RNA sequence: GGUCACUCUAACAUUUAAUCACACGUUGUAGCUCCCUUUUUCGAAGAAAAACGUUGUUACAAUAAGAGAUCUCGCAAAGCUCUGUCCCUUUUCAAGGGACAUCUUUU
DNA sequence: TAAAATCATATGTGTGATTAAATGTTAGAGTGACC
DNA sequence: ATATGATTTTA
């Protein structure tokens, strides 16, 4: 059986075929797969929401100056509006504002839009944006504070300093109904002194700009995501039908312990509670406790009868609105419509935005219903049902039968269905697992069952499940055991996993269950299972430590090499985040503000002003020594220097000899990622060209190698006096010899100033190396470096020296 | 009588995927402003200036680098229909099987 | 000294919304394969 | 984990 040792970086193995199964006799070969604060879809979804509105307020901005320049408010050229942006708002309701400083007030007030509630209509302890936006909507109306203008500039910076959120603080924010409302008012104030402009089709389409948001569910978006029995698509939890199938199954699954015996309900009682839950808002225990006749035990629950067996929350929910606003008449008719009430919360359930919800009801409910409906009531559930499939198997479990008996009477490994997994962790790891049982299959064929045994066990638990259902019952052209079974009996340790995983059985695990009795599968172990994964040795070194039945070794049993996952992608970070000043690029150093909660006394002597101004720096070095170097202890009161002044941030200077230009090319941002390395030699040495992200984005093929002592104007040329040997991506197979010693491994990493490679052995032999990594190595005289090959198991082990500069974009 | 797997229901815990917004933060540029290097003019202390650094605060612009048709992609993943490069079976070619991607898809 | 191995240091962040999907456990109902 | 500058030891 495949001892397949599953996980989310490794997937060990091991080959065992047995005759009569039972005992086993000894296995064939062994091996592991290694591939590669949270998900790095994450990163990129946050990155790309960003993006999303970084540019959405561009194109709103300019498109609120289009509809400015319309009016001859904003003027072709001259667009230096005026700064004092909250004070020209506070004036305009007072004063007349001019034609530039109303225009930065609109323009203004389109930039900071606010916050616009976007919760369910389910009307009826705040976090820090909404504990800030009430804080000042409450101050707003103490009709000293007649707009968010005034209440910041007569309350913000008269007290706190500044108007604008600093430093993680979200007080000083407004919702978008009060600057739509500061909006309203001074259009109108504006009116009465006289502005030109204060047309009110400007206001209604500025105000239009200022509260136009996309739905964040718009259509499909939910049906596109509820795909993954049957076909047809699965029912919404409030939904009558599903409900009733809720009703039903609990009805029927109501078996009744009392006496001893569990007696099903007879149709008499049912037709009694058939339809009870439908008069009154829940069905208690004690309620069921009467209808029945209860001889004073139902089934499991935990004289505190007060519990709840089946609420239809939806068909009350869609009642206790339309009751109301002298709906009743139409209820009355809607208390069966069982397709209508069906239909209802197969709308706000699929579609959420008031146009899809109101296009789905075609009519079908009456629209003054229907804006009650939109307007108070949110079904957010989706049942594992089919409706169409509901039609005919809730009927027949009326009474009379059950799920299993309704259904009854209604009667080599292909790839991972994707869209099934929307996972990344656990689509990778079921790949490369799928992989290696594909190459195992070509290898020896299908060898027997399968044995698998294994902060994000969830990911774990769902690779092991899909796993082996996927295995069991996909087949073209079975136990699933735990890491305590497998302890009964460098990175190699998931062979011997594997082993004791395929010298597994389930009649030990439900032994295990039930539970010095466990036997030895093997004529011996301690010798056996040392050499055969660990301690790699081709027979030979074997053969000594195995002089006793010599009949070892197979037609294939080789040293065991730990293949890893090529990672040949180019695209990536192009640059890190923290954007710096290039204004002194050319002396070799980036400016950067410096939070003092930070300026730790190594970052104090690179500030900019050490000498400019003494005294600022003298006392920053004291308070510093006065702290233990703990700038959040020592900076944690506002530091004040000569003048009265608040000191938050001082620029620092820091080493900047590589980087990429960013922020329309005023910025420096430090590298992020190395995609591929290409070798070069000349003259006997061997020189790497490094090549980054931003330099495959923008269309740049780099021409320098790395020289150690020099900077990147002064690097090495590769020229027509140079020998293309290879690229090299992270985690590629190398094999170094030079006159010190021979290393065979794996790259991930170049430096770029010393020049040096990191070359990763395949079994992170922790007594290998800087603990099994071997980093910084020297390959500049190096007599030879080959980029190598593997396969899936660790065999077929091919190299060569061909080339062609591949070119990046 | 047990163990385990699967199907449905409810409750709890956790995790993942997609979408819509907000508020900072960084950089650049102006206005005001804290300091402080240098150099002018008036001068026997001090004032008015100019360049550079730079503290705070307001406004405006960029917020990946970049690719496309006001508007869409761009840090992730899978794969072999199209394209490109390595590897094997039967100097080049042709068939078979596979590996990775700068190719396609999710989009 | 050139090249090489060692060490050492730094990485953008919090708030507020609509949803879907998966795993594990517990409770209830059941079928099916193996001890 | 990755990019890489500062510093020590080696050929």
């Amino acid at each position: 059986i495949l001892g397949l040792d599953l996980g989310i970086a490794s997937v060990g193995w091991a080959v065992v075929e047995i005759d009569e199964k039972e005992n086993p006799l000894r296995l064939i070969d062994v091996g592991v797969r290694t591939f590669e604060g949270e998900s790095l879809a994450l990163s990129r979804r946050l990155a790309r929401s960003a993006r999303r509105l970084t540019q959405r307020r561009v194109a709103r901005l300019k498109k609120a100056k289009r509809l400015l320049k319309s009016e001859n408010i904003l003027l072709s050229t001259d667009e230096r509006l005026p700064h004092q942006v909250w004070q020209l708002r506070v004036e305009g309701l007072d004063h007349k504002l001019e034609r530039q400083e109303w225009a930065a007030v609109l323009l203004h007030l389109i930039k900071h839009r606010g916050y616009l509630s976007q919760r369910k209509n389910e009307s009826k302890e705040l976090g820090a944006l909404l504990s800030g936006v009430d804080n000042n909507h409450k101050l707003l109306q103490q009709a000293t504070y007649r707009s968010p203008a005034e209440l910041a500039v007569k309350k913000f910076e008269v007290e706190e300093g500044h108007i604008r959120n600093q430093q993680g603080a979200y007080t000083h924010t407004f919702s978008r109904l009060d600057l739509l409302a500061e909006m309203e008012l001074l259009f109108s104030r504006q009116q009465h002194f006289g502005n030109p402009f204060a047309s009110e089709k400007l206001l209604e389409n500025l105000t239009a700009l200022l509260m136009w948001q996309k739905p964040a569910l718009s259509g499909e978006a939910i049906l596109k995501m509820l795909g993954k029995f049957e076909d047809e698509y699965k029912a919404a939890k409030n939904t009558y039908s599903a409900e009733r199938f809720v009703w039903i199954t609990k009805l029927n699954n109501l078996r009744i312990q009392e006496n001893g015996l569990e007696r099903a309900l007879n149709d008499n009682e049912r037709l009694a509670l058939m339809e009870q839950p439908y008069d009154k808002n829940r069905l208690f225990y004690s309620q069921v406790r009467s209808i029945l006749k209860l001889s004073d035990i139902f089934k499991g629950l935990r004289i505190e009868t007060k519990a709840v067996l089946m609420e239809m929350k939806a068909y009350h929910q869609i009642r206790k609105v339309l009751e109301g606003n002298n709906l009743k008449a139409e209820w009355a008719e809607l208390k069966a419509n069982p397709t209508l009430l069906d239909e209802i919360g197969t709308a706000f359930s699929l579609y959420k935005t008031d146009e899809d919800i109101s296009a789905y009801l075609a009519g079908k409910l009456s629209q003054p219903v229907l804006n009650a409906l939109l307007e108070n009531l949110s079904f957010d559930k989706f049942i594992q049902l089919s409706l169409k499939a509901l039609y005919k198997l809730l009927p027949l479990m009326q009474q009379g039968l059950r799920y299993d008996e309704a259904c009854r009477e209604i009667y080599f490994l292909p790839q991972i269905p994707a869209d099934e997994i929307r996972n990344p962790v656990v689509l990778r790891t079921l790949t490369q697992a799928r992989k290696v049982i594909n190459g195992v299959v070509r290898l020896y064929g299908s060898p027997a069952r399968i044995h698998i045994e294994t902060r994000n066990l969830n990911d774990t638990r769902y690779v092991a499940r899909f796993l082996c259902n996927f295995i069991a019952d996909n087949m073209h052209l079975v136990f699933a055991s735990n890491g305590q079974i497998t302890a009964l009996l460098n990175d190699r340790h998931h062979a011997l996993d594997a082993v004791v995983v395929a010298c597994s059985t389930v009649a030990m695990q439900q032994k295990i269950t039930r539970f010095l009795h466990f036997p030895t599968p093997w004529q011996f172990f301690k010798q056996e299972v040392e050499i055969r994964i660990f301690s790699d040795n081709p027979k030979l070194e074997l053969e000594n430590r195995l002089p006793d039945r010599p009949q070892a070794n197979h037609e294939f049993v080789q040293p065991l090499f730990v293949s890893r996952m090529p990672t040949r992608k180019m695209t990536g970070q192009g640059h890190m985040e923290t954007v710096k000043s290039a204004k002194r690029l050319n002396e070799g150093i980036s400016v950067i503000k410096m939070p003092l909660t930070k300026l730790k006394l190594k970052d104090l002597e690179l500030m900019v002003n050490r000498e400019r101004e003494k005294d600022l720096y003298d006392t920053l070095k004291a308070r510093l020594e006065a702290f233990n170097d703990d700038p959040a202890k020592a900076f944690a009161e506002p530091f004040i220097k000569k003048g009265g002044a608040i000191v938050k941030s001082v620029r620092v200077e820091q080493i900047q000899k590589s980087g990429v230009l960013v922020r329309e090319g005023n910025g420096v941002a430090d590298n992020a990622s190395m995609v591929r390395v290409d070798v070069f030699t000349k003259g006997g040495k061997y020189f790497l060209v490094p090549i980054y992200t931003w330099q495959v984005a923008k269309g740049i093929l780099p021409n320098k190698a790395a020289t150690q002592y020099k900077d990147e104007e002064d690097w090495e040329v590769m020229d027509n006096s140079a020998t293309f040997k290879f690229s090299l991506h992270p985690n590629d197979l190398v094999k170094l010899v030079t006159k010190k010693k021979t290393i065979l491994g794996y790259f991930n990493g170049l430096n770029r100033a010393t020049g040096n490679i990191d070359i990763k052995e395949h079994d992170l032999d922790k007594s290998k190396g800087k603990q099994g990594i071997f980093e910084g190595v020297g390959i500049k005289l190096a007599l030879s470096f080959e980029k190598y090959q593997v396969d899936e198991l660790g065999k077929n082990i091919r190299l060569c020296k061909p080339s062609k500069r591949q070119p990046v974009r």
